[PDB]
């Protein structure tokens, strides 16, 4: 685990939108991407299943 | 210059518009017109070319 990170480069933040009537709009963004340090230190099998 | 004004109806301003998404609008606007006193004050000469 400590060799894996995900980095914010916006954090979880909300905002109004334009108001059209008796009513209230928000909304919520975010924005991030995930670092791999080195995968010489894991691994990765795929396509197994159970049982057949 | 004496005999030519500028007449502001509405000096320029600015102002924010309203939000729709992930992004911020701005605006800016003025309001005019030009008032020439007497045109028999000056001279307006056209289609004068500079060495050919």
């Amino acid at each position: 685990p400590k060799m894996h990170a995900l980095c914010y480069l916006r954090p979880f933040f909300q905002h109004e939108l334009a108001k059209t009537g008796d009513s209230e709009k928000r909304q919520l963004l975010v924005e991030y991407t995930l670092r791999v340090n080195n995968e010489k230190s894991g691994a990765l099998i795929r396509d197994v299943v159970a049982q057949v």
